[PDB]
């Protein structure tokens, strides 16, 4: 659910950048890279303070080697917040290679 505000990748577990609210101004994501895994949304979305290269698809890869699984096979990325590189990012049971500068 696109409930986050806008400015940095503010991830959160409570719709509205609330609950487990965290912030990634294209930087902590450079520690993860492309968040190459399954990026949910129900109580886990964020604000797109960048073009968070969102490479996603239906998540279907739970058999990972030790966590570093892209939980998918790429169905079409939406770089700039899927339209504008500055807004509340969604998902929902979708995997996503979130990249914020990597």
């Amino acid at each position: 659910a696109p409930s986050c505000p806008a400015g940095s990748l503010c991830t959160y577990s409570g719709t509205g950048l609330s609950g487990a609210r965290t912030v990634i101004p294209a930087s902590d994501m450079e520690k993860a890279g492309t968040d190459g895994v399954k990026l949910p949304a129900s109580a886990r979305s964020f604000a797109n303070g960048t073009h968070f290269t969102l490479r996603y698809g239906p998540a279907r890869k739970v058999t990972c080697v030790r966590f570093p699984c892209y939980q998918y096979a790429t169905v079409g990325k939406v770089a700039p917040g899927a339209q504008l590189r500055s807004l509340p990012s969604p998902g929902a049971t979708v995997t996503v290679g979130q990249d914020l500068g990597d």
